[PDB]
């Protein structure tokens, strides 16, 4: 029991996208999460395959420290997206 980070109690909306983000990266029991590119992608084909496109949203709050206009599949798959929460 403790405060933590509340990555996710910082923005309701950003929940569409932290809802993923926290399957994939298991960090949320811990506080902040963080998954690559290629592993999101992965994870989001399997729903909607369109992270990058979402990425957009989450941007416009400056939750996605990631670089680029965008990142395609087996290139910025080394791309690291970290919760900015």
């Amino acid at each position: 029991g403790a405060m933590a980070r509340a990555e996710e109690h910082i923005y309701r909306e950003i929940m569409e996208l932290c809802f993923v983000i926290r399957t994939m990266a298991r960090h949320r029991r811990d506080g902040k999460i963080q998954v690559t590119f290629g592993e999101l992608f992965d994870r989001y084909v399997r729903i909607s395959d369109k992270v990058v496109g979402i990425l957009m949203r989450a941007r416009k709050h400056g939750l996605v420290h990631f670089e680029g206009e965008m990142l395609w599949q087996g290139k910025d798959d080394h791309v690291v997206i970290t919760l900015l929460e």
